């Protein structure tokens, strides 16, 4: 029921608040941009006690922006959507119960040969507070979070939205997809 879910979500957010407080200003494991047998931005993501995951900005528009997000912070902002929204975030413990989760785990298993495209997310406002919502990529985000990936990239529609995401959940300034692609080519 509803009070049940609200109280659960409240307690998880409080947990996240503490964790973020403890780990404030400590170094996190970053995605690693890798050289690739294609013409795309690809990252190696370390996954604790698990084989590496690989993701790609292949399905991004040149106009999109990349934001590298603190997983815990991203998770907390997702919970801010509340519990009734169709995009409501399951508690981490229940994420593997999600219907598409096995299909996502399957995709993440392939590796560098078929990297998983990024999620497309947006900053929004819910009952007067900041939250994150999705255009796509909720399940793969759950996989990442349930597997405790510390930092991962996400896609945002435009500069201001990406700056807003980075402000609340980012570990770095946003960078435009077109400009990152260019730099990857000039360096990697
Ligand atoms: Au932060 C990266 N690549
Ligand atoms: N391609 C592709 Au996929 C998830 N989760
Ligand atoms: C964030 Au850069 C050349
Ligand atoms: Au071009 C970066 N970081």
């Amino acid at each position: 029921m509803l009070l049940w879910r609200r109280c659960r979500a409240w307690l998880e957010i409080r947990r996240l608040d503490k964790e973020l407080a403890q780990s404030s200003g400590l170094p996190l494991e970053l995605p690693q941009i890798v050289p690739n047998a294609w013409n795309e931005v690809v990252w190696r993501l370390p996954v604790p006690n698990h084989p590496d995951a690989f993701m790609t900005a292949s399905n991004a528009a040149q106009s999109d922006f990349i934001v590298y997000v603190n997983g815990l912070a991203f998770y907390r902002a997702w919970l801010a959507l509340g519990v009734e929204d169709s995009q409501a975030c399951p508690l981490k413990q229940d994420m593997p119960k999600d219907r598409k989760y096995p299909s996502s785990a399957a995709h993440f298993a392939v590796g560098i040969d078929s990297p998983v495209p990024l999620a497309d997310v947006s900053p929004t406002m819910i009952l007067g507070h900041f939250a994150v919502c999705f255009t796509d990529g909720m399940t793969r985000s759950m996989w990442l979070l349930a597997h405790e990936v510390a930092v991962f990239p996400v896609l945002s529609r435009d500069e201001a939205s990406a700056v807003m995401l980075a402000e609340h959940v980012g570990v770095a300034a946003p960078i435009q997809v077109s400009k990152l692609r260019e730099q990857c080519r000039k360096i990697l």
